[PDB]
């Protein structure tokens, strides 16, 4: 124990999408990343949000990140956080640092399909296949309960078709439109921002990371094949033991075929482009970046809970 991890300002760790601190109060949303930086000194809170929800709105995760917020600052005698989300998550914490820019130090995105996901338009597509509509109707039942039962409070806000709609790609261009950023390039660009912004007054450092383990590597007769550079080739143990290592490849396979181009399994290289870039080149799938499944992962892939510590170091070093 030292003190590499210690920032000016608490960290909050902000999931995304089926997420909560704690799935069913056992399992670590972000698996044993909290442990890591308070045994390296940093002050680290895990938010609880609804895991099917829009971001924006009165009852969104945004609102309710913000009133996290509130208690962390009150609770700790600081005046802003540092607001580290993935997936979605970072979606809500650019909310907060939109509508409450007094009371955020920094924003850093892992993962987060600021352009929304082709496997989100995908999905939502498949239920317009449904003329009754029953399926939409049906799933929305069953993915809410889910988040229901999984959520460490049993938050019964959950909208898993707001959710679905959140993160399609033409959402989220109107999302950007609403709560525009100077991290972010412009549409259709595949650029990034700024490092900083300032809003009213206040400077908020900008940062962000990807990962691209699926690469688009062959195309023959118009259907594009991927590889799953995290792992040894088909006998990595982490597609045994880990079963997103094989779903994610699926998905993946999926977001290549609608032109998304190298991606984590569900988010692409060019929707997670935010503030400054810091990688884009680690071999992971979208719940390596977070360390799981239970810290399973391919041969190629770097530790993620290392990652996460250094850039706790490096916020530190920045002066937050
Ligand atoms: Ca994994």
């Amino acid at each position: 124990a030292d003190n590499y991890a210690a920032t000016r300002y608490p960290i909050i760790l902000v999931h995304g999408l089926t997420g909560t601190d704690k799935y069913a109060g056992v399992l670590e949303y972000w698996y044993g990343i909290q442990e890591d930086l308070q045994q390296r000194g940093a002050t680290v809170y895990v938010a609880n949000l609804s895991g099917f929800q829009s971001d924006d709105g009165p009852n969104g995760r945004g609102e309710q990140l913000l009133a996290y917020v509130k208690t962390v600052l009150a609770a700790t005698g600081a005046t802003k956080v540092n607001l580290v989300g993935h997936s979605q998550g970072g979606l809500t914490s650019r909310y907060v640092a939109a509508v409450a820019p007094d009371l955020v130090a920094s924003v850093t995105t892992i993962g987060t399909p600021h352009r929304g996901s082709e496997f989100a338009d995908f999905v939502q597509g498949v239920l317009a296949y449904d003329p009754t509509g029953l399926s939409s109707t049906v799933i929305a039942a069953f993915v809410n309960v889910f988040g229901i039962l999984t959520s460490s409070s049993n938050n019964t806000n959950q909208d898993a078709l707001a959710a679905l709609k959140t993160l399609t790609t033409a959402q989220a261009a109107t999302y950007n439109q609403n709560y525009p950023s100077a991290g972010l390039g412009a549409p259709g660009s595949c650029q990034t921002g700024a490092p900083t912004e300032t809003v009213g007054g206040n400077t908020h450092l900008l940062y962000s990371w990807a990962g691209t383990a699926i690469q688009p590597t062959i195309s023959v007769g118009g259907v594009t094949g991927a590889t799953d550079t995290s792992t040894i080739p088909l006998v990595d143990p982490a597609n045994a033991l880990d079963p997103s290592t094989l779903a994610l490849f699926g998905t993946g396979t999926v977001m290549v075929n609608r032109g998304s181009g190298q991606n984590d399994g569900v988010v692409s290289k060019c929707s997670a482009l935010y503030g400054q870039v810091l990688s884009t080149s680690y071999k992971w799938n979208h719940l390596d970046e977070i360390n799981q499944l239970l810290g399973v992962r391919g041969a190629n892939a770097e530790d993620p809970v290392a990652v996460i510590r250094t850039h706790a170091n490096r916020l530190k070093l920045a002066g937050v």
